[PDB]
């Protein structure tokens, strides 16, 4: 009993486990998927039978850490045969995360944590970085509350790009899935585009509901075939696990019915505008459970929330590779685009990095950080916000002055390439090295700089210009998987 | 509770929400749409979960005002990125407003999967109503009307085209860009025409037409008639009399149901006045109107012998007429709506009153002592915004009442109506006081600002000559109104 010997379950998780086996038995489930988010947010793991799950509930399941050392295309940034080699770690199931996948045949699903065989936590496990952030927020008196609002694209699959000629090779991107848009229209919020796409959208809507996910709204975003699904507030690690499931389920559900959902920021398809992942955040007293961001008369935020906003602004440059992991996501670093090109904050202004949604006495007063990207890793994005903010609280960082025109603000600019965001983390190594782990940032810096290098040798430096056209390297790196 | 705090709900609005939630539960709905009419009459909004709509019945639901500052093809008319000091004097920014659900508008949409629908009113977070909300501008007319003792009784005669879809123009090179017109949906007529009212045309199109009829009927919309119009594939669908806000709400839902149902079975319904398709003539939205006494429920237009209308109805007609050029951009908001002059037809392009003459803007239907004595405005285009069309008639007609404006002798030197949306805006600019007073002064300057840009876009596309109303429908007009209106 690996799990019991190393004290990896709480009584809650233990009784959870007892019940997940009871649900498996009455539901007649034949497979149970066991997954974890890699460095990119992509769900990797194994599909177990129900005899093996019951054994994994004592021993765990062995997996190699090779995904962590590969890129999206499988090039070896780190040597796997010798930050090196391919040790084999234990997948430790978290029974509290179980869900009965409704688009699959008799298949359950539940997330896994990564552990060395000694029992200590694997230091690259992105979920572990969110646990670390949530634990430190619980030691300062706060619970992290997140409203998930996801902008993504919806397309019908023309060709799945399966011919041997299209398969690529480790380091050689495969062809993008061939798609076509489902609706046109730069008319935003049009009910007619909703009813047009609801043939497929009603299947995604029904799937989110069956997962007992707290779906809030389904909206026609601005661009042709661009969509917005928002969710009610969730708390802490739970919200990250839920973003994860939300993006996986949308993609899997669409594909079963012959559609392609992508969270790639800006697909290389004419008429497609950049997608954003704005992150609605507030803090709540771990005891009192009341928004500690609520302002008074004259305030747009409580002093606490003001401090949170300061560290969100202060650290957002080092944090950019986390809020915007992808190359392609930096075409959002632009003026006059409803996206943030500089560290500005404002009450009700979409051209800002931090947007305040608040009112005097309003228990829903909160911050909207808009430097986020839809394809971000939900554990690195949200822990970014937890680490960034709690720094502002701790160091009483004034956010400065609410900006009436963020695109004229003389505030510090945000990075405009993924190279720049990596540079900014190198020269502000601390805080993220104290919180994410020194080993992680060394790893993170080395791996992501390798992918920048591949974009550069494929497209050149002048293609990196954010206003530029979306390159084919972006399409054949992010469209299929993200 | 946002809605109790600013008392945005009467008790009836509260006796409804309780049963709105009750049949949501009874029927097992999973989505409720919350929609609102933008400057164009086009239904914007969100689709909310049950759990989430239960919240909006207390706190509302937020939404940006971008549609109001965007064109049909989403050019940015007003700077969206600079927050405003007095928004109503600079018109800049993307403020978040609250959508206040109105339960008296609840419907289960027949053609959709387990999905409900209601209308929302746009309010500032301050609790005070947003100054451009067209449904608010209708709410205002109905008030000033009830504050003079009258209810608005409205009869709708709505013409439109029903066509089969050949291509939805979804290829990426068709999608357009912000400010760029997307390609028009490719279509095919469904019947031949130039054989007006032909029963066999009706039976010919009833495969989908019955699906529209049935959908309108399930919505409890008071459908009066379906008729076969003159031009190929042109229909007219008329409705029984409706009152005040309900008639404009229904007008909106009428067009919404008609387009959504047709598209769901692969047809394209369009309220474009005159599509750029061979043989298609101009479609109209005629509005019969009368005033009733708000306490006796009785038609105040009914004429005695000697006069064609009562002196109340006669005054209204004068207010309909003396502001008709000003109001033109609210009864005929599209460039396309002015193409109405053709070699085989008569357009109501005269600002005049008549019983038989088809060129007069208003037709009178009145026999002595007849309880259905009324007037009929005919400059209405079908792709018109219902709130602003109806409120333009109440506002025009109340002027004539309060000022005893004389319409003059029935015309079978006739003053003419604006021939273009440019001229229509010229007319409103130079005679703005009554609309600035009753529609809001910020709305009128926002309206003239928005549409004058829509005209320069059209002019920049096809040139001054093709802008002439007599001329053929250009490609700018097709790619501006065909798909959305
Ligand atoms: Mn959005
Ligand atoms: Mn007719
Ligand atoms: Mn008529």
């Amino acid at each position: 009993d690996f799990i019991t010997k190393n004290n990896l379950w709480t009584n809650e998780q233990r009784d959870a486990a007892d019940k997940v086996l009871a649900e498996i038995d009455s539901l007649g489930l034949e497979m149970i998927r066991l997954s974890w988010a890699d460095q990119y947010g992509l769900l990797r793991g194994k599909s177990l039978t129900v005899a093996s799950l019951k054994s994994a509930f004592k021993e765990g399941s062995e997996v190699a850490i090779g995904p962590f050392f590969f890129d999206l295309v499988s090039s070896m940034v780190f040597n796997l045969f010798t930050l090196s080699g391919n040790p084999t770690v234990v997948m430790v199931p978290d029974p509290t995360t179980f869900k009965v996948l409704p688009w699959a045949d008799k298949t359950g699903w539940m997330l896994a944590d990564l552990h060395w065989k000694s029992g200590e936590p694997f230091p690259l496990c992105p979920r572990g970085i969110m646990k670390k952030a949530v634990k430190s927020l619980s030691d300062e008196g706060y619970l992290f509350k997140c409203g998930i609002e996801l902008e993504w694209y919806l397309t019908k699959i023309v060709d799945r790009s399966l011919s041997p000629e299209s398969l690529g090779a480790p380091g050689v991107q495969p062809d993008a899935i061939q798609v076509q848009p489902v609706a046109q229209g730069y008319s935003v919020l049009l009910e007619h585009h909703l009813d047009q796409v609801d043939d497929i959208m009603s299947k995604v809507r029904k799937g989110l509901l069956e997962l007992n996910l707290p779906l809030r709204s389904i909206e026609d975003e601005w661009a042709p075939s661009q969509m917005e699904t928002t969710f009610d507030v969730m708390e802490g690690l739970e919200a990250a696990d839920a973003a994860l499931l939300i993006k996986s389920a949308i993609k899997q559900i669409c594909s079963r019915h012959g559609y392609h959902a992508t969270f790639m920021c800006k697909p290389a398809i004419n008429g497609f505008f950049a997608s954003g992942w704005h992150m609605h955040q507030s803090l709540v007293d771990k005891d009192t459970r009341k928004n500690l961001f609520i302002p008074s008369e004259g305030e747009v935020l409580s002093p606490l929330g003001r401090a949170y906003a300061g560290g969100l602004l202060a650290n957002g440059s080092a944090a950019s590779s986390f809020t915007t992991p992808t190359v392609n996501g930096y075409r959002r670093r632009q003026p006059y685009s409803l996206a943030p090109d500089r560290r500005a904050w404002a009450k009700d202004n979409k051209a800002a990095m931090v947007r305040v949604v608040s009112a005097t006495g309003d228990p829903a007063s909160r911050i909207e950080n808009r430097i986020g990207e839809p394809g971000a890793n939900p554990y690195l994005y949200m822990a970014s916000q937890i680490v960034s903010g709690l720094d502002g609280i701790k160091n009483k960082k004034d956010p400065g002055e609410l900006q009436e025109s963020p695109y004229d603000a003389q505030v510090p600019m945000l990075p405009t390439t993924l190279a720049e965001a990596l540079d900014a983390l190198e020269h502000d190594s601390e805080l993220f090295r104290s919180c994410f782990g020194d080993t992680f940032i060394k790893y993170w810096l080395q791996l992501r700089r390798s992918e920048w290098a591949r974009f550069l040798d494929a497209e050149g430096a002048e293609a990196a210009e954010p206003t530029g056209a979306v390159t084919q390297w972006e399409q054949k790196e992010y469209f299929n998987l993200l």
